[PDB]
DNA sequence: ATGCATGAGGA
DNA sequence: TCCTCATGCAT
DNA sequence: ATGCATGAGGA
DNA sequence: TCCTCATGCAT
């Protein structure tokens, strides 16, 4: 194993962050940073989610070699309601890859688009597969 | 929570990998292929690590932006003896951040110079710290 | 694929 | 000094 | 900081 | 189609 393990992407992401502190910029101004010097850019939500470890461990080693240049250097949509959600997630519980045919019946059960649900799962499983 | 989590990185490392060799690319090739298009070339032991996810999850959260601009284009030295080793993951079971004084005594001990203890314990939190 | 090491940054 | 974190030479 | 979405790539 | 994975607009 060459690659940061878990443990020295948490310690990264504290010295990344203290770092960017120290420093004055806020989550944004290092992406945007990262485009205007490495060509790459990265949005305020990444940057706060690499930061939080809110991200899946295949991701956060994608991004900290391209962090870790920066910190050198440095130096209609639809809003889904409050009781879906709560039974989503008890779904999710159950089965956390439904099928075409399951996430209709889900859907017109609780009267919802059907891409709405797709995605929905979809966004769920990701977040089961993220280190926090 | 906006950065890849683990599942979705163990993914995006399972992709990775299969494009690569679809694409008849060795892991040196990888490695290479990232200096000369995009400024920042990786060894083949880090290209290794990612695709077992043998990092941190803080450590593949900043390589996994990196690599994928490279997938979306694409389409003296001592040696540790083996009772040795046994002894020391033993210690590191019983502590796993011994003191300048606990590690000078563990070196005499075991008869090793002391520099090559510390970084075997600073080595082996480290692999502690991976995803795998 | 991985053991032992280095080096930057902060501790 | 000495840790953490990222990374890699040598094997 | 995070809910809902898109889009590339392969399934 | 439809998933996985990376990423971000809007909130």
């Amino acid at each position: 194993e060459e690659p940061s393990d878990l443990e020295e992407l948490e310690q990264f992401a504290k010295t990344f962050k203290q770092r960017r502190i120290k420093l004055g910029f806020t989550q944004g101004d290092v992406g945007l940073a990262m485009g205007k010097l490495y060509g790459n850019d990265f949005s305020q939500t990444t940057i706060s989610r690499f930061e939080a470890l809110n991200l899946s461990f295949k991701n956060m080693s994608k991004l900290k070699p391209l962090l870790e240049k920066w910190l050198n250097d440095a130096e209609k949509r639809t809003s889904i309601e409050t009781n879906i959600r709560v039974a989503l997630e008890k779904s999710f519980m159950e089965n956390q890859k439904p099928t075409s045919e399951d996430i209709t019946l889900i859907a017109e059960q609780l009267n919802m688009e059907k891409e709405v649900i797709r995605v929905w799962f979809s966004n769920r499983r990701q977040k089961e597969k993220r280190i926090n």
